[PDB]
């Protein structure tokens, strides 16, 4: 996106001392491992400290081609334009006790967004960009749940995940697609033209 560009090109304009400051807001706010029930987001400033030009970071998921932006919440507006955080897990920077959920539309008609996570595949990986960096996730387990039901949701003590959630099956939505990555180190070598 445009929108993209103008967060990795604000970001190098940051002091360091700075990002590191926002980052440290940032894990506290992860010892969110410690609790109260999410809001499926079908039916604020928390992130302030991450907020850079309007977005969080951008999500990359290789297998489908995307590079989407994430913005905070799950706010309609939002959920136009690129990738909600779904407000009471983690927030997308990593970290042992960290689940950070991210949920965007299937084939919206301003872009495609989430609409072929379904090709996504238990080894696939996908990238978050945030102010502090780049971090990587190998999928690790995809499931299929009720919209009422966010077990699969919560942190998992000791773990690092990220979960990619849309509806499904495909333009039917009854139910949630849980796609769902375990950290990983991040090599360059990471490769895209695959």
């Amino acid at each position: 996106h445009a929108n993209i560009n103008a967060f990795k090109e604000a970001v190098t304009k940051i002091d360091r001392v700075e990002i590191n400051r926002r980052l440290e807001l940032a894990y506290a706010y992860n010892a969110s491992i410690a609790g109260p029930a999410l809001k499926d987001p079908y039916s604020v400033e928390y992130a302030r400290m991450l907020e850079v030009k309007e977005q969080i970071g951008h999500v990359i998921i290789p297998r489908i081609n995307q590079d989407i932006p994430i913005y905070a919440g799950s706010a309609e507006e939002n959920l136009q334009r690129g990738v909600g955080h779904l407000e009471g897990t983690s927030l997308p920077v990593g970290g042992e006790s960290t689940h950070a959920v991210l949920t965007a539309h299937r084939g919206l008609p301003t872009a495609k967004l989430f609409t072929n996570l379904d090709k996504v595949t238990v080894g696939d990986r996908f990238y978050i960009e945030h102010i502090g960096g780049k971090i990587a996730y190998q999928v690790d387990q995809i499931k299929v749940i009720a919209p009422d039901q966010l077990e699969d949701l919560y942190v998992i003590q000791g773990e690092d995940h990220v979960t990619l959630l849309t509806c499904t099956p495909y333009m039917i939505n009854s139910h949630r697609l849980l796609v769902r990555g375990k950290r990983i180190p991040y090599v360059e070598k990471t490769v895209q033209k695959d």
